[PDB]
C-alpha cells in the first residue's frame, strides 16, 4: 500500500519470501541509522539474529509475530511498535496464515552490523504461533 | 502516554502553526536506541516552524499531500511513500497541503547530538509562494 514491493531477501538470512526496499541506506553514514520497508509472505520469517544497535519496526498491515530467545512470542498487527533491544537474539516475520508488513529502523549502525544465526525450525516457528 | 490521545496530543503553538496531532512512537526514554519516533497529521495548511535538528531527521509520507523546504530552496511536495532525508543542521519547515492534510512518520536521528532548534514562524507570505498552484 504506502510502498511497492522491494527485491527478494536472501535465502541465507530468511525462511520463505521475503521481499525487502531499502528507504534510507544512509550510504555516507549521515544519520548513522538505516530505513527498509519488508514484506513477509505467510509462513516467512527471519533467521535468528541481532543487531549491537537497537531496532524498531513499525507494522503497517497484516499479522505477524516477534520472538526473542527463550520469551514467548508477540503477535504483530497493524499500528504495532516494536523496541527490539541491543543484542537480543531475535526473529519476526508473518503469521502462517496471513502476511506481515512493517517499516524497520536499524539504530546505532556504526556499532556493526546484524549477527546472523540458525534458521527458525518448522518446531519453533509452530511452537511460537500454532493457534495464536 | 500518547496513547491515551485519538489522534495524539494538540501540537503547540511554539513549534506548529494551525491544527497539527502528534503521537511519539518511540520515545526513547532510556536512550536504548539514540532515536526518536512519531506520527504526525497536518491538517490543511498547518506546519511546522523553521527549525533543525542537530542529528538529522528522516520523514516517511503515509498519507496525503504536503511540503517540505529548505532555508532558501524551492519547496519538495510529498506524497504517499515519500521519503525526506534532512540532513543535520538544515534549517526547513514541513506540513501539509493548503487542501489536503500530511500523514508522515518521524524519526529524529542521533538524539544525544541535541534537541531540536526552533525559529520562526512560516509566513503566510512564505507558504502562499511555496504551495500557490503546486
Amino acid at each position: 500500500d504506502i510502498f511497492e514491493r522491494g527485491s527478494k531477501g536472501s535465502s541465507d538470512f530468511f525462511t520463505g519470501n521475503v521481499w525487502v526496499k531499502m528507504l534510507v541506506t544512509d550510504e555516507n553514514g549521515v544519520f548513522n541509522t538505516q530505513v527498509y520497508d519488508v514484506v513477509f509472505e505467510p509462513g516467512a520469517r527471519t533467521h535468528w539474529h541481532s543487531h549491537p544497535g537497537g531496532q524498531i519496526l513499525i507494522v503497517t498491515r497484516g499479522k505477524g509475530f516477534y520472538q526473542e530467545r527463550g520469551k514467548p512470542a508477540r503477535i504483530l498487527k497493524k499500528g504495532d511498535v516494536v523496541e527490539i533491544p541491543p543484542n537480543v537474539v531475535h526473529w519476526h516475520g508473518a503469521a502462517p496464515d496471513e502476511e506481515l508488513v512493517h517499516i524497520g529502523i536499524s539504530t546505532q549502525v556504526h556499532l556493526g552490523p546484524a549477527e546472523w544465526l540458525g534458521s527458525v525450525t518448522e518446531e519453533e516457528y509452530r511452537k511460537a504461533t500454532e493457534g495464536k
